[PDB]
């Protein structure tokens, strides 16, 4: 019934955002289906452009934050924009915010909430407040390969994988990888796992296939809650 | 200089706040010595008592801390009323509203902002977004626990006196901004100065 | 049809319940508002806060927040049946109604009760009928908790309670839950009629407004 | 240190509000003596008149209020933006905004709050919430006059009395008297034609 | 189909009930039509009133607009408390606001928005953001004439017109004519007196001036 | 006094950092000569960025517009952010708000308002909401020229300029605001230009 969206800031960071079209039918889609969605977007070049000269400048890590997320919020807006119709036309600037937003039935768009964490804590967090029990994470990948892809050659899919995995990540002792990388938060795993939210990393390019995704008559990766 | 008070929520489940009279002249001098100073307060058994009311229920998890942050503002505003004049008239409800009331040059107190976080998560953002190189953690016994002068963010991250700062979003804000922790008695708030030079007891948290 | 529930703090003072009846209200063509009272967690700040000295629009403030949490506390176990946003003025109730959800609220402005609250609130939606649940089954002729053997009053009027702010009457646990001149006031020159009676028989809300469930009603003159 | 003003609507349907010039004046002088000052402006005519004509369309009460609140907040940004670089630039809609406004320690102004009210209680929630000892209204009149004096058509203005001698003689709305009265706030009835400075007026004591 | 009403401030001072009567009746009417109704006041005398109060004392010229704004939103406040239960019950100060208020799916009833303009710009941006591409200008008068027919004899109606047109020779400012061309919105000008007929105005049944953006 | 500076797109863009540093560091200069500054910052590359991304899209008008707003929005975030303590920390959305954060008494950064318009409107609203007789337009250009320098003026007045848009030119002649045009690498001199010691334009009001 209700799922969570979180368009990685590659997404942003490419020629043209066309897929936008596509997520447009694909919410239209998952609309008539019986799905309310709800988006996070992330902060991209536009984030780290900003994050380095406001850095080069003296301004202090909070405040480096504040702009990665107003960066993050520039992308919704434009997301926000191509749904027109379909979306609540308001950006929540904070999870209480995006409770009431929430509220009015249609689908919502939102970027960063607080410093300290990623987009990625968001869409979990947002993904619990609306009672969300798959969060799709879309990436420039096709999911989580058993090995990292551009270090080792030929590598296959992982179907699936637990979120202890994530944190032995965090840790150092399993490289990260395009993927996995989207979702290396703490505050992310410790509301996936107690609320037991099911995570699906896929790729972008697939949106046009994401009810497939939701069925698994498509290419992606499970991250089961544990 | 900027300094953050965090007041345990043990400091409201007393028959009186009397305290906070203390806390007033506190800030005043505090002032006077160019300091300037943001507090933030916890939920204490006011918000243990509402997420146990909705826990029974069934509740959500986002819901339930969600009454543990109102629980923290209710807190936040008794304080605020009592130190009328000193204070900016406003609980900000995010970090960036925080940094919006700080702007106003005078006290600003807070209550929770996220689900997920404690209200020493809350001490530490502000305290990074207001500057401020030492949090102060007010609580009902002296310091962490004999009495344990000094000790790190490394021995915290192996997650009594210490349940306070026990969240791991608190931690990276005061390890990344490198915030010293100096856990003390609220009854003793009439000598934050001397805790502060460190000529009075206390537990001081460094940051690794 | 539109009506308003006002939730005495008392309600909130026990260890554990209304979600019941609003779907039933909903299915039968009613809107529904909430008010919710501070009780013990509102005297509890209040006098707190009075100890030290603290004015008396802040002592109202501590009450009005109070009242809110409860507000919250009700809004969340209501989550899609309501509009998830706690009003805290009258305008901000009427926009917030707005949405045609159920709308949970607590305390506007210093110097009323929540019984002023739910009043206007109840003016503003449209609703001739504000009913007010309580720990007791209605008004009582004489003070049950004083006199003893005494039946329960099925209907008195506005004067009655005013009689009770001039000293001219006697209070009780029932007429406590709507003993303010606003409300009254409100009331009176809407005409909405106030039904008091138990939560206990909030899953009978239904044939309370019908008539058939026991009850104080209190005539607007 | 602080006091609160309260105009009169009829202020506001005159030919003209010159006297919003040596209003503010009056405010900066007062603030060169160490008092604060906060302002509440009525709905006058124009309150009058909307609401009038929403009544006629079937309008209910609490949105006819609404509509005399919006006329008072009119008045209120007329004063507001007169007093330029003294007041807060905000006019706050609830007594909770007010007090957030009057945090700034500049000179706030504002209209109504909520319906079933007068701005005579919003100036005595306004007056008790900023520790104004003293609420001044500017009135239609010079203050309170004797109704049955033992004389006939002798006028004799009464110069002093209680909350409870109003009570009796009876603008102050009931909200308004038990404001003033758990606050002990003192109100200074004066006509809307003349000047703060302390001369006469018809001051009532809360009792 | 979205669609803007912009009601001239005349409309708030006479005729007062009668009209808003009439405004009421057609707004619903729009709605059983299946239409979405956007409806935009202006400051009328009220706004006149307070800016010559204001400009006699000195009040900055970004304030006088300000108060003249405010003056339209208690007109808009007057509608939109008429029509309870078909409007979001909200008057948005911006464009983003508005943006904002649309999204509910009702009726929304706003007022001016910024300095330096006129709610007929206001009515433009607001019929471009919801995608009209019909806005609606209720006068006292039926049309565009090419003289004012309150001096000039022998003047009549101009049922079509374009913006280079109307240009030449209140109804439309600087802004509200840039908007409507980059956005290509039909502009309607008729009296409001023949509110109660908008459906036949719309299909070209009654007599009114259609504006077409070049 | 009370004086507004309009920043130009392209400070944003090239030669970065020094920048934004001499700016914070002439604002602080300003307001140690009692000097009331609010600041208004362009859109820049990250405005027509986004604007061309959703124009390719088929975003309407009125929503490029608001993207090109929402980026001049994070310009000024910036510029606020290395102007704490100095700054009130807010950004206004509206004319409304701004002349609220004004009368806060401490520097204001304010990107765009509503679409339709450019911040050169916006700068002109402000220095009138603001009592600002003086608004400074930081450009990469020395200033105004009798022909420009690149197909081949001291002072000059409003209607003799007839850069500015419509509303500007308006604001500005309604309110008699002085528009002073100069480069913004000259910041560094900005009391000078004041004073009118320095290479500048300076627009008189007619
Ligand atoms: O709730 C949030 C969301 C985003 N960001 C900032 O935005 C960047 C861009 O976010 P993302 O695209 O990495 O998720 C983060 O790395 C970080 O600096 C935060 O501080 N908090
Ligand atoms: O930023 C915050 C602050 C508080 N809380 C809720 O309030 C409780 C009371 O906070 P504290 O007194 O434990 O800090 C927390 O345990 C938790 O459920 C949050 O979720 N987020
Ligand atoms: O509009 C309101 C609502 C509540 N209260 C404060 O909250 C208390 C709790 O309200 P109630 O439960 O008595 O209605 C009141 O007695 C009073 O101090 C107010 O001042 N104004
Ligand atoms: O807090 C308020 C202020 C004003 N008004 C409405 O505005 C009118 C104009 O106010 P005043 O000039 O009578 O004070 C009142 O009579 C009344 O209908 C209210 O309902 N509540
Ligand atoms: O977006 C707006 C709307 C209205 N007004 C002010 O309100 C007056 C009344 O509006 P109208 O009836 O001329 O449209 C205008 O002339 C003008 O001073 C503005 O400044 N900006
Ligand atoms: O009040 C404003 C400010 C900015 N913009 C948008 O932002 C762009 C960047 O602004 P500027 O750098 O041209 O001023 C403008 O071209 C335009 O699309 C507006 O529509 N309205
Ligand atoms: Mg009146």
């Amino acid at each position: 019934m209700n799922i969570i969206l979180k368009i990685s800031g590659k997404f942003f960071d490419e020629d043209n955002v066309d897929n936008l079209i596509v997520l447009r039918q694909s919410i239209k889609e998952l609309a008539d289906n019986g799905f309310r969605v709800g988006i996070v977007t992330g902060g991209g070049s536009t984030a780290r452009r900003y994050i380095k000269l406001a850095r080069e400048i003296g301004i202090g890590e909070a405040y480096l934050d504040l702009l990665g997320i107003w960066a993050s919020r520039l992308n919704a807006y434009l997301v926000m924009f191509s749904l027109q119709d379909l979306a609540y036309m308001h950006v929540p600037q904070s999870l209480e915010e995006f409770i009431q937003d929430w509220s009015h039935g249609k689908v919502v768009v939102t970027g960063g909430f607080q410093p300290g964490q990623s987009t990625a804590a968001v869409a979990a967090l947002v993904a619990e407040a609306s009672s969300s029990k798959t969060l799709v994470v879309a990436t420039n990948v096709d999911g989580v390969y058993e090995k990292d892809p551009r270090i080792y050659a030929d590598v296959k899919l992982i179907p699936h994988l637990t979120t202890q995995d994530l944190r032995k990540i965090l840790e150092g002792s399993q490289s990260v990888q395009a993927g996995t990388y989207e979702l290396l938060d703490p505050l992310a795993i410790k509301i996936v796992e107690r609320s037991k939210i099911r995570v699906i990393v896929m790729n972008y390019r697939k949106l046009n296939r994401i009810i497939d995704i939701l069925k698994g008559e498509e290419v992606s990766s499970i991250i089961e809650p544990v």
